[PDB]
């Protein structure tokens, strides 16, 4: 089978198995035909090649054109969350506002990002010189890792972006990683494709672009939105909510046959309905991937294990009855400290 | 209640608050009518109170004089192992001789001692300065931590010490950490302790003096010996083996009312048989201490939960269910891809 | 709320609570003007509102002219068993072919079925003056209780009934009855409609209806048939494999509105993969019916108790525990006859 | 391995495996030299060597002598229950009162104490001619049903027996198998002992005479009895709660190594503290019998099964999480139809 990482220390052989790299900008780009600029997202390409496990980030400094640019952006997409995002989004914005920095006249950092993702679900954040392969990228979500970026757009145009800047990856993906439930979702997900068949890599990658980027719940009646995709993207949150695109149910099955496009709006938008049904539809559509063995993932040593014998099966089973000896255990001091 | 914390931040506050110092040495203590050596004491002091959560443990380089007495006390104690010490400490000393450092000629350092047991258990060790109230000390277990020494004794004699130093929290206590069971029993021992009345965690105190400081064990016919206090001294390891020891066994009703004597040998020693059957009498006998809740230890945000309502209980629940369709699943894959 | 049995001896308020009588035959009836028949629905009506709980059920002993008509509907709907069937009936016909008497000449008896039946999935038949109500034929699959009649045919014409009868209930019912899946399928159907409101009741028997009665299964590719309705009548099982029928796809939300209709064919027949993924889905689906408790059988009891506080739970949990150490031991004996 | 009843009904042949009959009255009974008492054991014997699998137990007569010394005992042994009893004994006492008949001038038939307890725990009861061997005395507890007598005493002085009469087994034992722990720890000790060598078995029946017939228990202090042989002889249960005898604790190591009295006070009383304390005891010790295998007891079918693969473990895993599906509903209905 191919390789993956068996621990949360080798996982640098993935961040670092960049395909293209965020210092070539394309012909479309603005910005292709600048000086300063290339200079600058050159810069990071760098600080993002140095990084190691086990090193806090290194701070970056954003001069007063980038500061102007993220202001701009935060200004004219908060102006239309309280309406439009779902309500975990909501709940967790705030804390953002308060415990890392998010204001117009600030750019967050990631290691205040981090320590403040650490304490609530567990994730991390470190940075990546960007586009690293699909494989790399899933098996980085098994562990409880995300890869970054740390550059801003051209201030050319603020409301324009045909890539993942910081301000997509603060906007649209960490306000709702700091929720245990999204968590465990993508880490599920994550966990599905490690070591499998190039061919499965591609549905679950699929899976993930429609659910993860692109997706749409109605939790309460009418429905709203929790995909990056849209949450960072003011044309596009508007289309997908307004009556004017398709709308059909998640099924993993169909799902995971579609064109992912990349300039254009989607020719439809998958909705379902919360984080524990979409988590079980895609835990269902799991088992269909051909693996000869299970992985269960430690988290005091964080590192993976492979199920394939006896002997790791009975420690499993031996550590879930320490934690049904908990419950047990509550439920009696419930009982005593009220009437039997 | 008195006052526990809840996240491994908050422990700061516990690892700081020292009753006496590793400076301020005892009068009896060879050195106390020195000159330079209770100026290095002071250096020692000064580092270990500068640690802070979250930033890599600084590297001591210790003279030649304290080198030569850490290799006095290897060699005098690696002659009496292979013949004297339990079956796991056996196996995981090669392990720490090939990837911490330990043989004459340096001192293992605490952060590649941090790193190999993080990766093994999930423990790690921050420094000290000497001497935390045990209410502090086994509050620092139930988060998988461990406070050290980093002083060696003085050249006069390398085999005698009446306190710790670095010497016995490196060749008694760690080659027993990177076990993932004695690593379960240890941070159980803790997690009883959090919030508990100052007469019960004397006699956890007390359990963990008679258990993890000087126990012994019986694994074939004969038994062994698996307390730091015995580990680390030749003159008490070679003892209790030894027809001249009242042996009984353990029993954490009767043994946590017992005279933990500092300078001479002790009467009784209390064999046992596995970790597990001490975990099992521990986990019954520490449903006795009084408290109003249940502690419940989350290892992904690393931060401890009060069960005490139906919601929390319903949360451990959910979580139980989604490790048992893991091994429901593995079980599933070892049939298919063998004979029903 | 409305009452339900909480013992299976309370069963019998239900098991004799029968709407319209099996000896009132209506207008459309093919013995409606007969003289000898009725004196003989009447005898069977007598014999089956005799029984009681704990009495061996008395043997019928049949004609010569129905011992006929039972002979030429097996032996006509026998010989297309083997390209229609599910695989779950075609392995237990056999069976009741060797232990209970399925034969020309012979006609099962319901003591033979009844014990047959006992010792493969748990359940058990009692014999009902036809037609009681759904709610009271529910609240007997909670038990794992079959009401079945005894009657036969008119022997004017062997193979047109407009109504249940004893070759329905033992070619179409018992076969797939004596399998452990099917039986937690039916037997969870009906714990879910105890002490429900009326409206959900109506909702459950569709879902039955379109179930456990018209069910379709495609389980290596082409589809096959489940359901009693079909697999007891010619006309209808020789329809639903046709290309001459819409066959849907099975969805508790949707399913549970539509046409049970009971002369006519069905306009759809839902399809679905296994009685677990049904009964998932009717376990999700049964979550959205209004009451304040959950129920819970216990088997050695035989009785239901209604988890509404902290000790029931606390006692079911506590049985979950013993449960999973016989599997925790299975583990270590495979282990230690193997190698670890 | 030795054979071993793999189904309820499997269980005539060791019902009926009898070693010595209950007419061989030894030369030592008072009913030795007697005419009219031999020809009612002799029917007593007939009587109980009819009985078959399914079929009501029929009702005997008791004459008026017979009646007379059953009053005898019943009045002279009830007034001393109160102070001398457990608790549990005293709370299932009134209730067989009420329901099976337990009053001078009336013994119980075991139609209606059968029926009493297959409502409440589980059990259920069948006569014997006495004394068949303890393998298969214990193969039957392995299905919850016990192996009772149906004679009585000889009138002369109605308070010695050198035998179980039906006054022991309905004053001493049956009061006690109503409970649910009770039965619990009864049918794991008949299970521990299924297929096991005749060297094994000695030491469970010895577990189980000093457990469940002569047994003691301190619940709230002072101690009280909970054993058959003392509940019911008042000569015994005097010498075992005023301090004139030993009582040692319980040990399954050591008490599976004494010497069990028939004519004569135990040298020695063991105590305990509740049946789940001695049944994890039980459980601990349960697992030094060796044994390739281990058992499941299935409760629907009551049937045994050799768990030796791992189809047979999955089956039983995927069981566990129905199980614990139920929990987690019956949380959250508090939850909801409470406060969060
Ligand atoms: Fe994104
Ligand atoms: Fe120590
Ligand atoms: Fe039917
Ligand atoms: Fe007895």
């Amino acid at each position: 089978v191919p390789w993956f990482p068996r621990k949360i220390s080798e996982l640098d052989k993935c961040s670092h198995r960049v395909l293209m790299y965020g210092s070539e900008l394309d012909a479309d780009h603005p910005g292709f035909k600048d000086n300063v600029y290339r200079q600058r997202r050159k810069y990071f390409v760098d600080v993002a090649m140095g990084y190691k496990y086990g090193q806090p980030i290194p701070r970056v400094e954003y001069t007063e054109e980038e500061t102007k640019t993220w202001g701009v952006v935060f200004r004219e997409l908060s102006k239309l969350y309280p309406t439009h995002a779902c309500r975990e989004y909501l709940k967790n914005f705030p804390l953002l506002t308060k415990y890392c920095g998010y204001r117009e006249d600030n750019v967050p950092q990631l290691e205040d990002v981090s320590m403040f993702l650490k304490e609530r679900s567990g994730f991390t954040v470190r940075p990546v010189a960007g586009y690293l392969s699909p494989r790399d990228f899933l098996a980085g979500l098994a562990y409880r890792v995300f890869h970054c970026t740390q550059y801003i757009r051209h201030g050319s145009d603020p409301l324009y972006t045909p890539e993942p800047d910081t301000c997509h990856e603060l906007l649209g993906h960490v306000p709702l990683l700091a929720d245990p439930k999204f968590a465990q979702f993508s880490q599920e997900i994550g966990l599905a494709s490690l070591g499998a068949s190039d061919e499965d890599v591609q549905k679950l990658a699929t899976c993930y672009f429609f659910t993860i980027e692109f997706g749409l719940c109605k939790q309460e009646g009418q429905l709203r939105a929790y995909g990056a995709g849209l949450l960072s993207s003011i044309g596009e949150l508007k289309h997908a909510l307004s009556d004017k695109a398709c709308v059909k149910a998640f099924d993993p099955k169909t799902t995971c046959l579609q064109e992912c496009l990349i300039t254009t709006f989607q020719e439809a938008y998958f909705v379902s309905e919360s984080f524990e049904e979409a988590k079980e539809k895609m835990r269902d559509f799991a088992k269909s991937i051909t693996r000869p063995f299970s992985v269960y993932f430690n988290p005091y040593t964080q590192s993976i294990e492979i199920l394939k014998d006896t002997r790791s099966i009975e420690n499993v089973v031996q550590d879930l009855r320490s934690d049904l000896n908990t419950v047990c255990d509550a439920l009696n001091k419930m009982n005593q400290y009220l009437g039997i």
